[PDB]
């Protein structure tokens, strides 16, 4: 961790995958997923998508570290599923501040 921090909070955004074991499985266990993200406020990056790429990869990995520092490890399944949800949260915060970066 080279100097990231958290981002804002919201509702848990939903993303299908087209298969029961992914559409349902995320649903069963979204009650244990995040509700905030990890990023740095605009110091060095300003894409929409790629700003979220970095952020997501971090918030995600941080859940994996947090499990391992307790004595557990997530899977590719639980990680791919966060790549969706953390993204939507990182875009939804990006929007909610890039609104004010613009509207001035």
């Amino acid at each position: 961790l080279g100097g990231y921090m958290l981002g804002s909070a919201m509702s848990r955004p939903i993303i299908h995958f087209g298969s029961d074991y992914e559409d349902r499985y995320y649903r069963e266990n979204m009650h244990r997923y995040p509700n905030q993200v990890y990023y740095r406020p605009m110091d060095e990056y300003s894409n929409q998508n790629n700003f979220v790429h970095d952020c997501v990869n971090i918030t995600i990995k941080q859940h994996t570290v947090t499990t391992t520092t307790k004595g557990e490890n997530f899977t590719e399944t639980d990680v791919k599923m966060m790549e969706r949800v953390v993204e939507q949260m990182c875009i939804t915060q990006y929007e909610r501040e890039s609104q004010a970066y613009y509207q001035r």
